[PDB]
């Protein structure tokens, strides 16, 4: 199947183009990146916001599989493509812009709630066009996971409430590598596919440990609260409240771990594809030491 990939050159978006290549799928990627081209990928012109411009580039280019990566203040631009997906009827699968929480069961506090409205429309809409779909929950990119956003800190560590709450961390280079695998696989049709790496559920107090066997040395830990948190939210700066309300949902709330996988349309990836290691969080702070 040939795979259109919209929002390539963005931050998840790039390694989920680069995984494509690397499984050798025919990889479209659309344009308003030199290495890109170079491993293989064929270069098409439009925004997905163009219904007329998107059912075009469907059709000539034969494409059997969309993923969409465009960022938190575009995901309404989908609507658009959603339509022109609906048009051609030759879909076999779109990957909505998600790569994220399960925006079905996290409540995050405005304006980080806005965001899953939107995201929340954009399933309404691909389920009710009936669309093919996969959900990519990939909780949280391995980085340190600065509450307005490289590097982790070098002069104390900031540590939300108690630090003792766990999340899921996963490289890029997973994120873009196991997306890709999902797009075919008759597992994952109609799924949410959830990340859930056992080895990388990880609290803020662990990961201030790892760093610091990194950089062979101790910081001071102070104490961010709650309403600190709610506070930088509650200030509506976009996008930076956002990740504020995210920050809070995540290590305040618990939302990455507070609910079962056990029922019929959520998968987990680790279950899906077995004896397929994902780099580990020790690993991939390995490659920041490297600057
Ligand atoms: N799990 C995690 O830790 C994280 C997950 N997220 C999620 O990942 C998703 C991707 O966001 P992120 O990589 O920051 O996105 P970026 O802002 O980094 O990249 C967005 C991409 O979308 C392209 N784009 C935007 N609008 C259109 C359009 N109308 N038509 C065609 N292309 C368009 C942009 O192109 P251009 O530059 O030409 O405008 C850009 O290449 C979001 O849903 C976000 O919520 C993102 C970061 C952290």
């Amino acid at each position: 199947g040939r795979v259109l990939i919209a929002g390539a050159t963005g931050f998840i978006g790039q390694f989920v183009a680069t995984a494509s290549l690397d499984a050798h799928r025919p990889t479209y990627i659309l344009a308003r990146f030199k290495a890109l081209e170079d491993k293989g990928a064929i270069i098409v012109y439009g925004l997905i916001n163009e219904q007329e411009a998107m059912e075009k580039i469907l059709k000539e280019h034969e494409i059997d599989i969309v993923v969409s990566t465009v960022g938190g203040e575009s995901i309404l631009d989908q609507i658009a493509l959603v339509k022109a997906m609906k048009a051609v009827g030759t879909i076999k699968r779109f990957l909505p812009s998600e790569f994220g929480h399960d925006v079905n069961r996290a409540d995050p506090v405005e304006p980080g709630l806005n965001m899953y409205r939107e995201k929340r429309r954009v399933r309404q809409l691909v389920e009710e066009s009936g669309i093919p779909f996969t959900y990519i929950c990939c909780n949280s990119i391995a980085s340190w996971p600065y509450y307005n956003n490289v590097l982790p800190p070098t002069d104390f560590f900031q540590i939300y409430g108690d630090g003792n709450v766990k999340a899921y961390f996963v490289a890029g280079t997973d994120i873009g590598k196991f997306t890709m695998k999902t797009v075919d696989d008759v597992r994952t049709l109609n799924k949410s596919v959830h990340f859930r790496p056992s080895c990388n559920c990880l609290n803020i107090n662990e990961l201030a440990s790892v760093w610091e066997k990194k950089i062979g040395r101790t910081l001071p830990r102070v104490t961010v609260t709650e309403d600190d948190l709610l506070a930088a939210a509650g200030e509506n700066i976009i996008p930076q409240s956002v990740v504020a309300a995210f920050t809070h949902d995540i290590f305040i709330k618990g939302c990455q771990v507070n609910f079962s996988i056990d029922g019929p349309e959520d998968v987990e990836v680790t279950t899906l594809y077995p004896e397929d290691s994902f780099r580990t969080v020790e690993e991939c702070f390995g490659e920041y030491i490297v600057k």
